[PDB]
């Protein structure tokens, strides 16, 4: 059968992490920032038209 | 039989995160931070029809 | 059959955690802070419309 | 049969949470906060027609 | 049959959460707070109509 | 048959919770705050008509 997907995203993944560490530090006098505007505008259109159709004479 | 999606995300996954961690530290004078502006304008439209039809002489 | 999905979503997995942590620390002065404004606008429309139809002719 | 989902969320999961920890801190003067500002506005239309039809001249 | 679906939601699930600690800390002058402002408008209009028709000729 | 479901929530699990813990403090000089303003405004409209019908020529 008819299958459609429509996908929009905004994906972060694995950012300022660790992982396995076995590390030794001694000052860390500073860390991280993330900061994100998300404002987006959406005027799309989605139409879909199934079924038959006879005659036309317009 | 027919299927549709529609996705639109924000993911935000494994982010300043720690896994596995066997450090050690002495001093953190300072730490993360994550600040999200989420002004979204959707105005989309959707549309489906189904059904057959006949004779059309407008 | 028909199936039709919409997702919007704000997701925040795994965020400024630990896991499987085996760490030694001594002074933590600062923390993580999270901080969202959640502001979106929706305006959409969705539409179905299901059914046989004969003869038009306006 | 026909199924339609419409979702709009807003998830946290697994912010500033431990999980498995086997540490050892001395001083902590400092936690963390969460901060959320949730003011959506909504005008969406839903709308479902379900029904056969015969003829039409307008 | 017919199945429909509306979801709007605010989820906080493992947020400045502790499981399975073994740790040991000797001073913590300093908690964490939760500061959530939850003002939506909602103004969506959601319309059902099943039903066959017969003719229509205004 | 047809089912309808509409949900609008504010959940909020597992926060500032502690499962199995097996540690040792000694001064907790600081707890956490939870703090929610819950003032949300409904104007939204449902609306469901079943039921056939015949003839219409306004
Ligand atoms: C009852 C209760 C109450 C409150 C509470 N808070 C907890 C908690 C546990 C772990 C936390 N980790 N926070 C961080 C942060 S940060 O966002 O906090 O600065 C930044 C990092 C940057 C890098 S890297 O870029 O150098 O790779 C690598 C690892 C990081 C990390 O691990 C923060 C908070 S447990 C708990 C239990
Ligand atoms: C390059 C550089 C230069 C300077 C420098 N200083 C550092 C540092 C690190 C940790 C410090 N903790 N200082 C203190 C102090 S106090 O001495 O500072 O007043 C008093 C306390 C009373 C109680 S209790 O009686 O209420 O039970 C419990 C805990 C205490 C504590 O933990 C003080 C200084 S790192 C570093 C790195
Ligand atoms: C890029 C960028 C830059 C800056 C930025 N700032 C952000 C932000 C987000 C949320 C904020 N909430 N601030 C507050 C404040 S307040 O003191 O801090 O005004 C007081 C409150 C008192 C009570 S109660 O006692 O009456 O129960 C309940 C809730 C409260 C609250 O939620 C404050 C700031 S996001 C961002 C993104």
């Amino acid at each position: 059968g008819k299958v459609q997907i429509i996908n929009k995203k905004l994906d972060l993944s694995n950012v300022q992490s660790k992982c396995g560490s076995k590390d030794n530090i001694k000052h860390v006098p500073g860390g991280g920032s993330v900061q994100i505007v998300y404002k987006p505008v959406d005027l799309s259109k989605v139409t879909s038209k199934c079924g038959s159709l006879g005659n036309i004479h317009h």
